[PDB]
């Protein structure tokens, strides 16, 4: 519970310095009472339904792994969202290891490879009609102080049971191909664009690979074990922390292909995409 | 407030307790900790439609709040149960008043058009605020409520939409005007269509259509009068049901009422001008 006029001051007239980032809509600050702002970025047309669906999941969904929303302020003509703000930060910039900080070990990583993967089941299978989440990232999984993740970024999120103007332009990375060339946003979009961040979290190597044909981390492995073989994928594990078993290895890469799927009647669900993975999680320790 | 406090105060929601039935949810009585509220419950039960008009209640109560709206104080997510609840407004809706159901008072004129004022500053407001005007697209008598005090709340947003000049998909429309019916369009001339509607329920306290065989609508019987023999006969339906009103007052809001119920939007008035109107008439009385 926090006012206005705290965060007026606070955020120092949402000054150029105390600013942690500028999405899509949005522009997050740092504020103090500590917490992270979403300052509505303001054709209003399709942005309004963004911050929209951003808080309407947020208020009538919670869940551990999920980013819980703290409050709302609608005044001054300003909207904005204001958040608990997150530790470790990004997933994404723990697994790249940005600022040379820590690498992430290997049950840390199956971890919250399991807590987001919890989240993602409970909303497909909310009680009105299920939900899709649409824009699912490693740039929006958070982590706080003990390494759990949190979801974030729910404007594309969809209740469910088609059009690309609409799209995220960061998120393009994640999309399927019946998403991009067919438009059909389906049920099986998170299980796809969850099976690229298993291969993330597996290979620290970015979304989109830094060589100069600029080719996706989703083509490489989907043409290593599909030519040369299941265990050429382990040639791209994270070096910058000790070997895994090559079970636990196998088992992931084995998971995360199915996943990533470009044919949809192929692609799991996430609940025996959530009992495969807790259960690899034993072989990481035996 | 709890969720636990309104299982209680409804019995399991049970048949006993519930004020109406719209299309998509369920209105309930609940009297908790000395004060009484209503309580609005999504219609369980397609599941894409229904949904999204609860977001529609959902989004403008916690956006935007105005004197003449009827504010939401709580909401409820659990047990798979969405609820609403609302400050519960004693002397009931506008059309349960102009009708008399249980042999209320009827209105008298400066408080009928006090509430015709309330109202139409409201959708003023709505159709004026920042981030993207909303439209309220489901303004009716029966979904103006009235306070202790008389002055007019106004509900059921679930129909409501927010533009920049729009359309519907199509998929007991009494008001709305021939290009939403005919042609799916639907724009902030629509709120006053269905504003139109209300002033000539208000002067003439009869019901939108009127209960003969052949059911014939309200606009179209005035229509018929106006054109043919002129304003002095629109008079003659006034609400028999209070004293007579100035005669420059009542002409001058069955103009009102005829312009705000034009059957092209083009001619529509703004709202603004509507309130305009409304308050240097209410000087005549
Ligand atoms: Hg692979
Ligand atoms: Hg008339
Ligand atoms: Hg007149």
């Amino acid at each position: 519970s926090i006012s206005f006029q705290n965060i007026i001051e606070g955020t120092r007239n949402f000054h150029k310095d105390f600013l942690i980032g500028e999405g899509e809509i949005f522009e997050v600050y740092r504020v103090e009472i500590t917490y992270a702002v979403k300052l509505f970025k303001q054709q209003c047309k399709k942005h309004w339904k963004r911050f929209l669906s951003e808080l309407e999941v947020l208020l009538l969904f919670h869940h551990p792994n999920i980013l819980e929303l703290a409050a709302y302020f609608t005044e001054t003509e300003k909207f904005c969202l204001i958040y608990p703000y997150m530790r470790n930060g990004t997933l994404f910039d723990r697994l790249q290891c940005v600022g040379d900080t820590a690498p992430l070990p290997w049950h840390i990583r199956i971890g919250i490879l399991i807590g987001i993967s919890k989240a993602i089941h409970y909303l497909h299978n909310v009680q009105p009609c299920s939900v899709i989440c649409g824009s699912i990232s490693s740039a929006n999984i958070l982590l706080d102080d003990q390494f759990q993740p949190k979801l974030t970024d729910f404007a594309m999120a969809h209740f469910r049971s088609i059009n690309m103007t609409s799209s995220s332009s960061k998120h393009l990375w994640y999309m399927p191909e019946e998403y991009i060339r067919q438009g059909k946003l389906s049920i099986k979009t998170d299980v796809y664009s969850f099976g690229i961040v298993i291969m993330e979290v597996l290979t620290g190597c970015r979304v989109v690979l830094d060589d100069p044909k600029h080719i996706q981390l989703r083509d490489l492995l989907r043409e290593l074990m599909e030519k040369r073989g299941l265990d050429s994928c382990l040639s791209f594990l994270d070096k910058k922390v000790p070997p895994c078993p090559r079970n636990f290895s196998a088992k992931l890469f084995c998971l995360a292909g199915r996943c990533a799927a470009t044919r949809a009647k192929l692609r799991p669900s996430m609940d025996e995409v959530l009992n495969t993975l807790e259960s690899t999680q034993a072989s990481l320790y035996f």
